[PDB]
């Protein structure tokens, strides 16, 4: 199976995030206010999302990165972010660690390719 580690925190420790692969929720965790590693495994190979699902007063999520089969993908390097509050709206910008609104950061398919090298 594929190994995925999510490194994230909540601002008030009430925040819940889900690891979704190809649209399937693989695991769900309540965050602490400290950056912490959370790990899961799956044979699924679809698009990886880290999803904040329980937005409320005082709740926000900050994601550092994920690790996929030993490879770090930085949250700030991801072009899809549907939760960051920017330009006065949810998902206002790519390339952010933040999920303020309910939404997600997409980290790409489990398997990526470059010059016929698969990683
Ligand atoms: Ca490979």
């Amino acid at each position: 199976s594929n190994s995925i580690t999510v490194r994230a925190r909540g601002v008030n420790g009430q925040e819940s995030v889900s690891l979704q692969v190809g649209g399937t929720t693989v695991q769900t965790w309540t965050l602490t206010t400290a950056m912490q590693d959370y790990t899961a495994s799956t044979s699924l190979t679809g698009e990886i999302r880290v999803a904040f699902t329980n937005d409320a007063t005082g709740r926000d999520v900050q994601v550092d990165y994920i690790v996929v089969n030993g490879q770090t993908r930085q949250a700030e390097n991801q072009s899809v972010n549907t939760g960051v509050w920017a330009n006065n709206q949810c998902g206002g910008s790519g390339n952010s660690e933040w999920l303020h609104c309910n939404g997600y950061i997409s980290f790409g398919n489990v398997s990526l390719e470059h010059h016929h090298h698969h990683h």
